[PDB]
C-alpha cells in the first residue's frame, strides 16, 4: 500500500526552481546529503551514551557512496539513527517550520531544541542533479520504510518490503542523463575533498 503526499506550497515552488535553473555549481548536492548522514550518525551515536542498547542494530557508523554506471544512481548509505514515518512527511516535505516559533513552542513544552531546525532545505539540491529521489529508511523500533518523489509536487511512502537495513538511511539518486559525471570515481573524490573533508566519520567509495 502506497499513501501519496503534496509538498507543501512553497517547497513545491523551490523544487520547481530547482529543477528548472541552469544554476552551475550543481555539485554541492552531496555536501548537503553528507552533512545529514553526519548529523544522523552525531544522534545515535551521543543517544547511546545513555542508552547503550541503540547500536544493537549495527555498531559501525559511516558513510558510503556507491556510484553505478548501470542503473545510472548515485547511493549514499549511512548507519545513522534513521528516520521514523512521521520524520519523512513532517521533514521531506510537508512541514516547513520557521526555526523561531519551533523554539518557543519546545520552551513552552520543556521539550528539548534540538530539532528547532527540521533537517534544513539544503537537501533540496538534489534535485540539481536527480531527475528521481528514493530514500530507504530505518529508525530502531519502527518499521524499514521507503520516500519517493520525482518532483512532481507529490511524493509517497510506503513501508519497504526490500532488503532489510539494519539502521540508517540510503539516499539513491537516479541522475539526469547530463549529470552522469557523479558517477565518475575522479569527479566524487573531487567534490567530497572540496566540501566534506572535514566529516568525523568515514566516507568510503565503493569502486565498480
Ligand atoms: C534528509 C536527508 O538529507 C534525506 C533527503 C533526501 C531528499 C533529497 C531531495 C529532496 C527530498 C528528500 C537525510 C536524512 C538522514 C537521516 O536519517 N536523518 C537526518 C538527521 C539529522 C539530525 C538528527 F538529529 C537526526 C536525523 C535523521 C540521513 C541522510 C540524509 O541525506
Amino acid at each position: 500500500e502506497v499513501e501519496t503526499f503534496a509538498f507543501q506550497a512553497e517547497i513545491a515552488q523551490l523544487m520547481s526552481l530547482i529543477i528548472n535553473t541552469f544554476y552551475s555549481n550543481k555539485e554541492i548536492f552531496l555536501r548537503e546529503l553528507i552533512s545529514n548522514s553526519s548529523d544522523a550518525l552525531d544522534k545515535i551515536r551521543y543517544e547511546s551514551l545513555t542508552d547503550p542498547s541503540k547500536l544493537d542494530s549495527g555498531k559501525e557508523l559511516h558513510i558510503n557512496l556507491i556510484p553505478n554506471k548501470q542503473d545510472r544512481t548515485l547511493t549514499i548509505v549511512d548507519t545513522g539513527i534513521g528516520m521514523t514515518k512521521a520524520d519523512l512527511i513532517n521533514n521531506l516535505g510537508t512541514i516547513a517550520k520557521s526555526g523561531t516559533k519551533a523554539f518557543m513552542e519546545a520552551l513552552q513544552a520543556g521539550a528539548d531544541i534540538s530539532m528547532i531546525g527540521q533537517f534544513g532545505v539544503g537537501f533540496y539540491s538534489a534535485y540539481l542533479v536527480a531527475e528521481k529521489v528514493t530514500v530507504i529508511t530505518k529508525h530502531n523500533d519502527d518499521e524499514q520504510y521507503a520516500w519517493e518523489s520525482s518532483a512532481g509536487g507529490s511524493f509517497t511512502v510506503r513501508t519497504d518490503t526490500g532488503e532489510p537495513m539494519g539502521r540508517g538511511t540510503k539516499v539513491i539518486l537516479h541522475l539526469k542523463e547530463d549529470q552522469t559525471e557523479y558517477l565518475e570515481e575522479r569527479r566524487i573524490k573531487e567534490i567530497v575533498k572540496k566540501h566534506s573533508q572535514f566529516i568525523g566519520y568515514p566516507i568510503t567509495l565503493f569502486v565498480e
